[PDB]
């Protein structure tokens, strides 16, 4: 298989994290997201071991309805592309800058929803790490899609924990910012930073540059509006404890917190709950839902650096390419 | 302490006169690297012991700064002297001025801006340029500049304090330093000029057959300004060709407060928040070959950057 076979009618957007290209295959009509990144770019930026994670993760992510699922993934000399499903119902990012916050029984649903895609993947040992509005995306129907798996840590089971300097500012936990040894407790802490900012409207810690910003990560107290329901405030005040064994999520059971009072968790891990916003989606290659700026541009992938990838070491990415028995299918007919 | 037998040179993507600029990578963890060689004995037959010691010395004020090039750690042998440096492939502005002979507006508004927080940067630190030029300017692969090769700077220049040695690249050489006067780091402001100059309008301001000729235009002749050129970039440059040292904008006003960087919000600049409006197409823009193959004290050094991996 090769990039040829697919053609690839705009792109969805670009940075950090590569190209993402509305893709079909060949005149299917079977349309897919290909993340394409460049092998030179991924080496001088040192995330071979994150490119790697982020196969391995989303290998075991296939199955779970709220993690985004991975077709196939294949190399050249110079690409790394993922064959993703391709979800058109937008990030949550998109949708919260044009509303500014989201109503109560919105924020509810999707705090839900990335509960059972978060305890998954700490029951399979894995620390997430990167939770954020923009690594949120939504289906068709408006189920959320957990993304960006890069940033994971693997093997946590048991008595396990992990030290290394990472994550969105925003989001960090303080027991990141005072280097202790952590575990699956800084997800629990993003969470409740997402859970602030998709009720109020901003981000719960504030400043002018990143000291001010860990300060206030580290030693202020987040603001609670008087208009905020008391179930949402007490979640989020049971998620702000510094003391990681002591923080929800980690400590006693957040699925029975009033908050989450009317929801059946089997109910909504089956998709039957109806999602309280439906996106706006005309077709399966519909890309309303995505910043304008990308899609106008001309799909391509760059160059490399020549002499760096004949330079390079070409097991790198070894075991890389990895493929479900949908696309055997979808290919050789 | 580093040495040579922990690296492995790759490729060679530069020689002349400042040394040989090799593609290394570190033994075991693969991170690859751009190595400047010199030759010791080469360096003494030119008189360059100073210059190369102010090079270490200034590098390693610029671990912080986004906009100048991260030395990692130096070191030595018995007959060479190593520079490891980050790897900028994205490749020189001389190299991108060729290419397209001048940048737009926007183009040069952002890599002046960049420049002028960089040249900045150093003169709060006591440090005084004196060989800014085009190809001296490496962009990194996502289009941010980066200010390189600080072997022609003067420490010690804060305050009052002046020095008076004639120095730079004939081109963008200062009217003071010509006419033999005591100068300080109003000198990188005029050669500011004269590279701002290139990007807008794609040749020199000031021509010459000879040095002789070159030099008396740049004391002598105004620059010729086409009438297609805007207006705010005609005055930036008028400010910048002040021949008294005093009136020069960047020693007098606030160069940040002038209406060519009126879009420019200064801290997300800085911050590297705004991205560049150039990515370069073609990756490293340099020429590639195999391999093949006590004056000198106090010329090793590690940043701290380097003691993590
Ligand atoms: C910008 C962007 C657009 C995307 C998608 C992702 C992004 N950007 C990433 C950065 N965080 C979301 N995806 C989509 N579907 N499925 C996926 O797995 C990914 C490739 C839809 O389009
Ligand atoms: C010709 C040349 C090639 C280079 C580099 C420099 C040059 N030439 C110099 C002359 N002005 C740029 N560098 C690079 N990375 N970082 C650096 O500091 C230097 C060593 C990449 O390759
Ligand atoms: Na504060």
């Amino acid at each position: 298989l090769k990039i040829e076979d697919f053609e690839l009618h705009k792109m969805l957007g670009k940075g950090s994290f590569g190209k993402v290209f509305l893709a079909e295959f060949k005149k299917t009509n079977q349309f897919f997201a290909i993340k394409a990144l460049k092998k030179d770019v991924v080496l001088m930026d040192d995330d071979v071991e994150c490119t790697m994670v982020e196969k391995r993760v989303l290998s075991l992510a296939w199955e779970h309805p709220f993690l985004t699922h991975m077709f196939c993934t294949f190399q050249t000399k110079e690409n790394l592309f993922f064959v993703m499903e391709y979800l058109n119902g937008g990030d949550l990012m998109y949708h919260i800058q044009s509303c500014h916050k989201f109503d109560l029984s919105r924020a509810t649903f999707y705090a839900a929803e990335i509960i059972l895609g978060l305890q998954f993947l700490h029951s399979k040992g894995i620390v997430y790490r990167d939770l954020k509005l923009d690594n949120i995306l939504l289906d068709k129907d408006g189920h959320i899609k957990i993304a960006d798996f890069g940033m994971c840590k693997e093997n946590m089971l048991g008595d396990a924990k992990t030290n290394e300097f990472c994550g969105t500012p925003d989001y960090i936990a303080p027991e990141i910012l005072l280097g202790q040894k952590y575990n699956h407790s800084v997800d629990w802490w993003s969470f409740g930073v997402l859970l602030y900012e998709m009720l109020i409207g901003q981000s719960p810690f504030h400043g002018q540059d990143e000291e001010e910003l860990f300060h206030s990560i580290r030693m202020d107290n987040p603001f609670y509006p008087r208009w905020l329901e008391k179930e949402a405030k007490d979640l989020l005040v049971k998620l702000f404890v510094r003391e990681p064994e002591k923080r929800l999520g980690v400590r006693g059971d957040i699925r029975q917190h009033p908050l989450f009072r009317e929801i059946n968790w089997e109910e909504l891990e089956r998709k039957e709950i109806d999602p309280p916003f439906r996106p706006k989606v005309k077709s399966p290659f519909d890309c309303s839902n995505f910043d304008k700026e990308f899609l106008n541009e001309k799909p391509r992938l760059s160059f490399a650096d020549r002499a760096l990838i004949n330079s390079m070491d070409q097991n790198m990415f070894r075991n890389f390419s990895f493929m479900n028995p949908g696309m055997e299918r979808l290919i050789s007919h």
